[PDB]
């Protein structure tokens, strides 16, 4: 619908950071399932379960076929390779899906979807009411206008009693910021774990004839870039959601301060909201202060009284 | 159409869990048909039809080509590998298609599609009727309004006699919950069956020269993750549909209790529904209690009588 | 357009069974063209043109390269493999395309497309006529209403003379049911023909040096599942179209029985249809009995006469 | 736009036959570029530049590597394989594109696109004119109606002078039928040319050491099916366009016979068309005879005169 | 938008020739990046840096592995293969993108996009004005009509002063025709350069042991077809744009000749255009002469005067 | 929305150059991940850690298998190949995403998205106001017109106080031009770094037996083309954004010069804008000077006064 109004900048940036994060997850994964192989060779001279590194030169002959080179490639890939190298692209796609859910859960949950759609529906009618132009400074619009005064007066009490919307948005960002804290905790802790050269000692002499091998994961660099890119993409994500958390904890959005628009418009009799109609009003003010300024007229009694006198006369 | 109104939260969560379940089925399957191979080697020293595991080291020579390594890879894949490892991604896609059908069967079946579309069609007109604003607290809308009083009075009897809708939704969830009970029964029972190292004794010495071989299914881990993920995705699915089953068995949705909206609105003469018009009314109340509160006016006689006096005068 | 009205449940189920049938045909085929290979080995000791099956063990050496292993793989695949294993996915896609054509041929053929679009066009206007509400129990709608009385009176004779629509729907299902009878005849007859282990005796000793070989079709199981799934998907298809055939042969849909709606509505002067306007009326009654009940008013003479008196007065 | 009206059944069937023809061309081609390889082996004993076909058995050793097996595979594929086996899928896609162009050229050419769009535009207004209902058996529609009488009288002369439309449709089908005659001429003539077993004598002993080889094209069967399917798909195509050619040569569509609709409607003063407005009128009659019957009223003078008297009085 | 009006036939054919040209570029390229390999063998006996071509036969043994067959395949592919064989599909895609840009640059450039959208906007209103029907042979349309007389009188001077549109279309085709002249110059000159059999003398004896090799580019034929098809597709393109160049150089489109429509309509006082409003008027006349004939009325003074007298009286 | 109005030609060209730049990045990358391999051979005679290059000829035998040819291919690819050859396609996709963000950031940021949507919304109403036709040379449009005079008078002060829009467009191009300066700095500096023949000395004698190898990157040419194409594509990009930077620094767009439209229209009392409403007005003038000329009437006082007298009388 027209839900762009309810997405501040801190949820517009985040909506795109949660796409590029998806692009590397689906790119790293399709690359992984595509090849993600290991090239493993034996080491004739072994010491400490490691390669000892002990006319014209000739090649070395291990006497192995292509099929018992591939066996050891799999064994040394399943056992002696770290889980974070193999399953990383599938892991950051998971976390991406959480971030996409934790921002659209607000809209899809029906107890809050109705209230939001109720709020945007009256605002566009309030925004598109011709009569508000006369008051911010005929008869058909006046009856259309009083029709909107009443439902707004019912909307003023229908939604104001419930406080679910401010809590979801409060319990959506606060877990997103807890989520970003855990990603950076382990991801940086295991990013060093992946590397190109890996040794494996898998204990198969009955099949091949060698105990230790030396492997070479070629995608170790290309993943190390994406993880270093992913962490840097998430830190910018985390600071965004850390700011909106602070904003929701300092400004005290439960109660709205409507004394400024009444200061200059000479409408002393305008009520101040208590809870959960202030917030969504505090939110759309982030978009612009115009949609609330056009709304201050439908919520005053003398403005209704002036319409009533014009409607009486 | 506008059928979002008829989907509670327990069918909104489930609509997305039935997509991620599809994503792993189509991902596990395209991965399966892609490679899903086995690397099988012989064992020179055999005991109990198993590998006995009995200067510088050299490779072992079995004297086999690439084509009779691939033959044994297929035989040991078709016979001595469990059916649940090969056909798992095709199996959870089947179950997914059932869950998608068992929730849209409600909408597509014509005996119930008409009634539902009949219910949403009058509600939006009831919701968008300007006259309801006057009554919840001119002449053209009154005739438009009485036009809606009559069809609602016919709708009150056209649908109320049949009880098919409440039974489909009752026979859709109750088999879905029976379905979730069987998935968890066998899936956990065979998830241990898949594993990386598998031995095979296939009885082909005329072709290769060896009796027993040792194989290595490399995707055994990656599938074990998805199955452990699938089971955990289904248990959250099952508890959802277990709750809506309880809800439909405790609240007694055949009869609706409309005595609350009349308590405060001063409309004593409002009838109570008997069957199959209560339910769909009990359902949209889950979305919000506003669409039914705006509907209580079109179903009362004095509200029609007050319109009639305004229409007479 | 709005042709959902003209599709009963027995053509809604069938519309989806004809998609999953397509999914396995396109899945079996892309899988077939992808690999569909055979791994064929010789047999040194042959008896009856079959494999005779006659310190540490060593591999057997046939002295063949990769290119004369692939030659015999093709020869034993083209000749000594059954045609039903290779061309099955391309065969059930054909049959699927017939089933999709034999149900949309009704709509695309212009001699019948016009009549159907003529029928749905007046019904929605009959359904959306405000005047029908007064009669089922002002002046502008009355002229709009009489405008519809006349074209319906011309539609009553324009279409009633032709009988093409009832014959197409009669000649569409009756060949579909003849089609399902032939599919089950041969498909079950050749489903046993496909199997994993197949022997081939292709008579090429000048090239390889061996007369007989033993092959291994690995997809033999995976196709045997789809065919067993396809047959089970078609039997449910066939019973659907066997029921609608019986329905069209027992109820005698050429003549409609309109004596019920007139029994309670007190409209004795309502005509009974003869052919090809009864059927499409008998069909939409399957959707709901409401679209015909709202239609009984535009087809009566006294209802026109009562409008005429209201139009005269 | 609404150009379904101008497509008879013989151009509705053909519109779908020209899609399945495309499906095999794009399927045969993607299959061709995918593999389309040849497996070629030498023949030690040669006679007439052909394979002479002259304890336990052992494999034959030619002493060749994988890279000089692939060279001969290409040489024997480029030279000693017929051009119709390699380039068939690219050839029937060409012919398909012609058939799609030779039926939409009618619509895209601007000298004829305007006339057709002019014809469908007045017909829907003639079809949707409320006044035609009164005449086939008020004041605003009468002026709307006379507004349409005049442009139709100008349309009667604007298009009738030119004859380009009847010639394009005459020069579109007559070359399509000439095209179908050539396809069947050569396609059947070379369909036998493709086959599985092909010999090649390419004269390269300096590189490999053998003069003659025996090859095996594995796709020879699968293409032989598609060509036998393509020819059978085109013969049904050709008979369609052979019928519409006969129809356009027997009925004499230059002049329309409008004496039937005037016979029963009692409108003696109705003119008969001469050229290129008869045809498009003769065409839409194929769809239904109703759009022309509703059109006979706007083209008569007394019908205009009766409107004029109702407009005068 | 509705810019089909501004595309004559010589830009409708060209719009489709510039798609099939794209289809072979994207087909030749995806085929190229897919395989585009070379099979290269040595020649033991060399003369003039070329292959000298000097009981049962046996294969020749060069003693090379698969990895130093692939090295020479790349060296003889990068150096001793012509640049036109490798980069041809990427080259004709470039030229295609120019042709698509050189025909939509007219529409996207804002100095000319506005004028064109201004011209089509008034024409449809002129075409859809009911009053033009009376004049080509009431009060609300007259004021709507005079509203259009004035903006057309301002449009007559707003656009007529600038001449950018006629120069872009003049400088778009004249470079397209210069472009077609260069394509045919070099493409035919290098099409012979590609061929199947290519020799290479790359000077690597330290690695392989041979000086000269003989290679086999297998796609040389399939590209030779596309280039011969591309050249034949461009010559038909070039003659199209050579004709529209001549048309724009013979007819003198700067000044329009409006004396024909006034000859028969009896409107002597109609002005003749000078520049850049004649052209776009000369262009839409190519579509049909009807849109200009309906336009001659809004541009005459007595037609405005007759409206003025009807507006005065 | 209708944001084509706010994109001059220097942001229309750039919108397409930023697509072809994307096409080579996604083409170079999918090509890279596809193969991007190296063919590496040893050198028996080494000097200076480089290949010394020291009857019938025979092949050279290094005694290496396929698996220790692939190991060295990876080691010599990860270490002794330049980072700019491997990661180039992923690098120019990054820079492309910046250029796409740095031009749509203007539109997506809500503090500026509202102002722009506010500006285009009144302009189309100003453009589509019928009354402007009378003034540039009835009663309902006059009230519709005065309704627009007031909001424009509020829009004249609502947006004029803020200066964010002119700074974003100033801080978007000035960093884009700083970005183009850095691309050309390093890209040309490392484009020579990629090449076909590369030597590697990786210090693995324990595994293979050779110290130095000679490799062959086959894609070195095809990337050198794209980079030379990318640099040439960016230089045309950079000059575009260098011109719009100069334009924004010479014309002094903070203040608009509205004295020309008033010179000829005889409206002396028209105000001159100060900041941030001049710019967006200076911008749409680039599209055409007509949208501002039609706007000069809604911003004058006597034009409102003349409407007021027509509204008073
Ligand atoms: C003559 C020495 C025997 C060893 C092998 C054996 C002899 C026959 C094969 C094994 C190893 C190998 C590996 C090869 O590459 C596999 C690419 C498969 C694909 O295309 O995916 C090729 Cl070509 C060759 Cl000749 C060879 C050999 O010389």
């Amino acid at each position: 619908p027209a839900y762009r109004i309810l997405k501040p900048w801190w949820d517009v940036f985040t909506d795109y950071i949660s796409i590029v994060m998806l692009m590397i997850a689906v790119f790293g994964g399709t690359l992984q399932v595509t090849q993600d192989k290991m090239i493993c060779l034996p080491c004739k001279w072994v010491t400490k379960d490691s390669c000892n590194d002990s006319t014209g030169p000739t090649g070395i002959k291990y006497d192995l076929d292509r099929h018992q080179y591939n066996y050891v490639d799999a064994v040394c890939y399943e056992n002696r390779l770290h889980w974070f190298a193999k399953y990383f692209p599938y892991l950051v796609l998971l976390h991406t899906l959480i971030f996409l859910a934790c921002s659209n859960f607000w809209f899809k949950f029906p107890r809050t979807s109705s209230k939001l759609e109720h709020f945007v529906s009256i605002l566009l009618k309030c925004f598109d009411s011709p009569w508000t132009t006369r008051a911010l400074s005929d008869k058909k619009e006046g009856e259309q206008a009083k029709a909107l005064f009443e439902k707004v007066k019912k909307f003023r009490t229908h939604v104001e009693e419930g406080d679910i919307v401010y809590r979801l948005y409060m319990r959506q960002t606060i877990i997103k910021v807890i989520k970003f804290a855990l990603i950076i905790c382990y991801t940086v802790y295991y990013v060093h774990n992946i590397k190109f050269d890996v040794d494996c000692t898998v204990d198969i002499e009955s099949l091949t004839g060698y105990r230790t091998y030396r492997c070479a994961h070629p995608l170790a660099t290309l993943f190390k870039i994406l993880a270093s890119f992913y962490i840097s993409l998430v830190i910018f994500y985390g600071l965004i959601c850390m700011y909106t958390l602070w904003w929701m904890l300092r400004r005290s959005l439960k109660k709205y301060s409507f004394e400024s628009i009444r200061e200059e418009s000479s409408y002393s009799d305008i009520p101040d909201v208590k809870n959960d109609f202030a917030f969504m009003l505090h939110l759309i003010d982030q978009y612009d202060p115009l949609y609330s300024k056009r709304f201050a007229v439908f919520l005053s009694e003398v403005s209704e009284n002036k319409l009533r006198q014009l409607n009486l006369n």
